[PDB]
């Protein structure tokens, strides 16, 4: 395969390498080696060959000295570091016959490897994708973050119900890291402020060190290594026991956990808020420790050698260009004002322009719920200045408004950035619409609800920031690395140089037609459905049947996903069999993934729903091997990619207007499925790359949904209109699914039937037959495997590399650079 | 120096992987490397050299199958792990040319290296002395303790007084341990005791897991290296979360702080017991886990392979024994009576026949505060099983007295390992006889003390269980590392076999006379002079005269230890240059260093007199050069190494029949300085040893402190019979010492006048003559040369080897082996 050469010197090279370590850094034997003692060889193995990339691409940044862009995220969701570096410095073939010869099977340990989880989703992916992408691309980035110890949680179905667990994920060490202690920062929390005359001044203030963690980012063979860098919160020795701080001794030694509490657990809450002042403290963290090391490499940086003026940050943001990552490092911007006014000595003005041509903000989602609103107090005693610069830079622009918008009162109550009554708040995102040059979101049609419904206020005042850079998904994750017969298969046809140009894929339009390329790309589909099925009673147990059509919805379990949709269809289609059990119905095996958060209490009654229409279903003997529901434990970034690759069928079905993006979408489109959705967030420019009929687009557009509300929706009318459902909705409230425990799921029922914001019931009928049409093309092996083709060749546009360069272009203002550095080292 | 050959080749050798580490481990260029970069190579560099042996010696044990060693010590205070490396593997010269070579300075980089303080004095070094000796005698031992996050504490004097600092010593990494998760094992805490039929079962219990942690343990150029394991806590992933356990997500996870908080910090007392419950918490879990893994290296050990019988701990105390360094790990006797009786199912006679056999006890201290008596409510909750197994063997063990000694109830109820009264507590040093087949005492003196006094009851039962194991100071460290020069000088004349053979330093007997020597002796010792007096400047200030008499007491700060009698000597010496201060004085640098305990008052009052005294005396300008009185700061392993090769003069000051040992008395005997002290400890075998006239014993015998308290000990005497304590005792009352707070030292004025247990006046007159005596000595340099040469060649009995020779040989069973292994590893 399209995996590199696999060469006589590189597997002799290789094997001599895995050797040395598991003596040296191991000091195991073979004879006592275990089999994380043998992955933990390979991946040092792997790791030397790319260090040399690393220091020459950093010494050269340093010689160059680029632009260089700060993307910050309290979320990276990397998911598994080894198969993906050999991809990229095309070492996995011979990585394979050197432990083939050694006598191991490199897939084994691969698998023991565990997922650096440090996001929950989807933003948290899209963090990871656009580090491979600006590697690619060459582009002088930065990757920043919070290195927690506890990534998200593991999910354990137990009874049913979910079970999180501790992601205990350094417990046996990360070979991928480094840490740099010379590089250690204070991070100040808590003290008052006193204004003592050349400055207002944070004063006694508790002092929290950040401890980064480097990992390496390398560009899709190009020889370019970019840093990923973690901060990790450690306790001052000196002061947890000292000042006459009688307390204990063990006791002030034991309390250092407090202050080392800043990095230990990501927050599980996908799209939701919640006010823990532990948040916000990881928050202010990761941006006051990485402002401070942006400055360190401005400052030095053929800055300190000529030097001149009184040193200045004007050059600033042609130097540096930091990326914000929703809300969640909002802080940056007073944060950059405090440093550059407080103690730069700039004048407020002067330093105004510095940040907001520095910072840019990447808007996420539009559910209301989300939104980080932030409580005063909260700000008053945790951070005293940032809250005095935040009421500075509120007054300063709404004087603009009021200024442009005369007379209009209740705009400039709409425009502030800290909303009255009860509890007075800040709200994040017009703070970071007002300190940023850029504000985009993240699909052509979430970009334009921003402008038209929440923003729209903003983009009256300042139209020229509003901006859209549709998401993408990496090629070499989501194709190479997770389906390599697929790009085996491709390349055969039309080379290699996709990999890193995949607009290329249009040309698998000339083969729609071709008959061995029709056989090749059904195939690949079947051996990728048998690998799966096998992986499902090898690690987990119930027999699927690889002949049925793979129904697979996996993304976070929420109410604006419609996971309880898939659920309606999936009861319709068992009381069909029971119905007429002896006709011919396409068979399927539907499978529902996701994690709740804890303590979303509807999202783990649906888990809970969705196992127990399973265990009724799959012991029906009528039903027999027709229909398989099967929920996914403990779905993550290696999880997706072993059923993406075995996906018929793609379930996408949010209510119009409420997914932003979506990315899972992109993924399945890559490798093969069909997708079947609502005309909702990048599902529009997916169908429209595709084409319309090569596509299921079914239900409400957002004009629907909105037309509905004014009327006013009203569930009562679905269920007396469509007999299906009305069945489907007492088997529910009867206990038939339930059935020692009938009140079990009347709690789902009543949000259905009284509360549903997200509009299950109006998308039903529609859905189901549209449903109908998906298993008709499934009777037709030909012509599923042609419209297949016409998605594969047309998903060129859904590549980060092309995120990231239109990102780099009119917003951070640098050109990418595809070509080769020559790195690695040198035989000195 | 006899610091091994410095050859070509391998310079060329270490000069080379130096760099691939700085390279490949560190992923640095020369041009941004740190020190800490530096040193962090170099001790990669040397510990590949050990691996090869340490891989070597432990599959040979498991082909041999040995009876094995296992010392288990809540304390190991091994100091710095690099220099000693290179020592024992012959390494220091080829080192110190290919970093010179490199442009580096192989001392600035040992420097950077963090100690190991692992141990609070004086038992936590024998521990690391012992280790260093059993592998030298190539014996197939292992250390085994708690591998702490935060070692002792780090001091600080501030305004005169101590400040603790927490020892964050794996701050930036530990490159000599080796994780083992393979090894980890379950520590069972609280839960309840059901009888269920075929056994009492522990039911119900928490959990906390322990992982080990794997140091090298070199014996002296033999190619034996053995190992230290050490146990760190780890919460269980899911029980910290899971029961139905709400409480919170985000706290449950945090919560588990609270499992890892055993191994997280050595209690700090030296002598003293604390009953608290995490120091039994500590104590039970390096007990269980140790126990665990010993019995994992029996039933596999060439008893996997041939098996049968039902397998059998009959041969157990023939290939296993265990050693109780102090009363800290007693729980070792009931938790090897659990898993036999209660897990292997074994008849209570038969597993007490092994347990006797398999344990011997050491005891340390003589002092009543020190002993360790826990309440029967902490051993209720935390252990229920342990109690049961007391209380039976308890039971058993006094109605053998009963037997022996019929109708002595008085006996009975001084042998009971509960004492009763109002809080029941249970004797731990009766546990440890009762459990044990051999008690020794750490000097003849000692020894003597246990048989006739504390365990004379204990004694007439069995007599035949009481040994003595005078202590020793390994040459290594003591002498060849720390002090090459006069390691130097002496294999000039009498060879290196001296260094694993130290009773041949009895061959300078002959140079005693010999000029040449005579002045290679004193060169040495004004240059180790000459070197302290500087890195006294570069590190501190004050400026010292090297041409002073070094008078030196480092040691733990305790009332017994009498530092306040130095302190009355030196202000007494001040006293006399004021009144006839035109007269000569033999000029001297008293230095008195050590570390108090946390919260013992007296001892931390005594820090702020020694500081209050150099306050006065060193500023006095009529006093000039004559007196400098120095209080040396945060007193350690490296420390040590640096003032004992500089001192002239030993304080060893205990009040007779308190210093159970004593070792910091060998290691001034090994370097060169004569020793001033009363006949306690160690200190009467080193008189008898260099011969009485070679040595300044003076004061009370155990033999007068007696008959001084049965008349009853009377300070006032001592006041108004001497007029020159009679002015020191209104000099610190009047507030001289302490001019603008003159209540400060009225507290150690009254516990002298009134509460002194260890009867500082009563050795004051005699102290001081002896003194005198020193100085009129120190004022002839040719004989106090022959002294020092003579105590210099009788130090070969406080060698660790003899010490440990006479361990394996009368309690462990097993013949020493001076010879050399054949390892390192292979050019396979
Ligand atoms: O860019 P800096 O923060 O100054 O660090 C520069 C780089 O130095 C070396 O190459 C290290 O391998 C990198 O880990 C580090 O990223
Ligand atoms: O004696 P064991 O506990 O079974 O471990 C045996 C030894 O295996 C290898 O040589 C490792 O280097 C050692 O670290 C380990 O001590
Ligand atoms: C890509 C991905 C997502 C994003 O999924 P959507 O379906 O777009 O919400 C979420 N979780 C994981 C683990 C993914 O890999
Ligand atoms: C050897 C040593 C001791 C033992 O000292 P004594 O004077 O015998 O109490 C205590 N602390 C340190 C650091 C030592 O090296």
């Amino acid at each position: 395969s399209v995996r590199g050469l696999a060469g006589v010197e590189n597997v002799t090279e290789l094997k001599k390498n895995f050797n040395r370590h598991l003596h040296f850094t191991l000091v195991k034997d073979r004879n006592v080696a275990t089999p994380r003692d043998y992955y933990f060889a390979l991946a040092h193995t792997v790791r030397d060959h790319l260090v040399g990339r690393w220091i020459r691409t950093q010494q050269h940044y340093y010689e160059k000295d680029p632009k260089r862009i700060y993307y910050l995220s309290l979320e990276f969701y990397m998911g598994r570091t080894l198969q993906n570096t050999m991809v990229n410095l095309a070492l996995e073939n011979a990585c394979d016959e050197a432990t083939y010869q050694l006598g191991l099977d490199m897939e084994e340990l691969e698998e023991i490897e565990e997922d650096a989880g440090l996001g929950n989703g989807g933003l948290g992916r899209l963090a990871a994708c656009f580090l491979d992408s600006m590697a690619t691309l060459g582009l002088a980035a930065y990757g920043y973050g919070i290195r927690y110890e506890f990534g998200i949680f593991n999910q354990k179905i137990c009874g049913g119900w979910q079970m999180e667990e501790a992601d205990d994920w350094l417990r046996y060490g990360n070979p991928w890291e480094k840490a740099r202690p010379e590089f250690t920062l204070p991070v100040h929390f808590y003290g008052r402020v006193e204004h003592t005359s050349q400055g207002a001044k944070w004063v006694d203030t508790q002092v929290v060190l950040a401890m980064p963690y480097d990992t390496p980012v390398p560009g899709y063979r190009n020889n370019v290594v970019n840093t990923m860098r973690l901060w990790s919160a450690k306790a001052p020795n000196d002061f947890n026991l000292k000042d006459f701080n009688v307390g204990g001794y063990i006791q002030a030694v034991l309390d250092r956990n407090l202050a080392e509490n800043i990095s230990r657990v990501l927050y599980p809450n996908d799209n939701f808020f919640e006010g823990k002042e532990l948040r916000l403290k990881q928050e202010y963290f990761v941006v006051a420790a990485t402002l401070q090391d942006i400055i360190r490499r401005f400052k030095s940086s053929k800055f300190g050698c000529r030097d001149p003026v009184r040193t200045n940050f004007d050059a600033f943001p042609d130097k540096v260009a930091i990326q914000l990552n929703d809300t969640h490092p909002s802080l940056a911007i007073p944060e950059l004002m405090r440093v550059l006014v407080d103690l730069e000595r700039l004048d407020w003005d002067k330093a105004w322009e510095v940040t907001v041509k520095t910072c840019a903000y990447t808007n996420h989602t539009v559910l209301p719920e989300a939104l980080e609103r932030w409580p005063v107090h909260l700000l008053e005693t945790l951070l005293p200045r940032h809250l005095q610069i935040i009421y500075e830079i509120n007054q300063r622009f709404l004087n603009r408004v009021a200024a442009a918008f005369p007379g209009d009162v209740d705009r400039l109550r709409r425009m502030s950035l800290v909303e009255e009554g009860a509890v007075k708040r800040i709200n994040m995102a017009h703070l970071c619409i007002a300190g940023s040059h850029a504000v985009n979101g993240v699909a052509r049609i979430h970009s334009e609800i921003l402008k038209k419904t929440i923003f729209k206020d903003f983009y009256e005042l300042e139209p020229h920031k509003f901006q859209n850079k549709t998401n993408g998904i990496t090629p070499r994750r989501w194709l190479v690395l997770c389906n390599p017969g697929l790009a085996e298969i491709i390349a055969e046809r039309i080379g290699e140089e996709y990999i890193s140009d995949l607009d290329q894929l249009r040309k698998l339009l000339s083969y729609v037609d071709d008959e061995a390329f029709i056989r090749d790309v059904a195939k690949v589909k079947q051996e990728n459905k048998l690998k799966f099925a096998a992986y499902l009673e090898r690690e987990y147990k119930v027999h699927i049947n690889p002949n049925s059509l793979f129904d697979v919805q996996v993304k976070r379990i929420h109410e604006y996903k419609r996971q309880l949709l898939n659920c309606l269809h999936v009861i319709t289609l068992y009381n069909r069999i029971k119905k007429e059990p002896n006709k011919f119905v396409v068979p399927r095996t539907v499978m529902i993934g996701g994690k709740a958060a804890p303590g979303y209490h509807m999202a783990k009654m649906i888990i809970k729903l969705i196992t127990a229409i399973g265990d009724v279903v799959n012991h029906d003997p009528v039903v027999g091997d027709r229909l398989r529901v099967i929920f996914l434990e403990n779905y993550r970034v290696s999880l997706a990619e072993k059923v993406i690759p075995a996906a018929d069928l793609s379930e996408q079905i949010s209510t119009a207007g409420t997914e932003a993006s979506g990315t899972g979408n992109m993924k399945f489109m890559l490798n093969g499925a069909l997708t079947i959705g609502t005309m909702d967030g990048a599902n529009v420019e997916m169908a429209e790359e595709a084409g319309e009929e090569n596509f299921f687009i079914f239900g409400m557009r957002v004009e629907d949904v909105d037309r509905l509300d004014q009327r006013g929706y009203n569930a009562q009318e679905y269920y007396d209109r469509i007999p299906e459902l009305r069945q489907i909705i007492e088997q529910l409230s009867s206990g038939f699914f339930s059935p020692k425990q009938p009140d079990l799921f009347k709690d789902i029922v009543n949000m259905l039937m009284h509360h549903d914001r997200f509009k299950v019931f109006a998308d039903y009928e529609e859905y189901v037959k549209c449903q109908e049409r998906v298993s008709a093309l499934y009777k037709n092996p030909r012509e599923w495997t042609r419209m297949v083709i016409r998605n594969i060749a047309t998903s060129g546009k859904f590549s980060s590399d092309r995120t990231i360069a239109q990102y780099a272009r009119e917003i951070w203002g640098v050109e990418p650079s595809r070509q080769r550095l020559p790195a690695p080292d040198e035989k000195i």
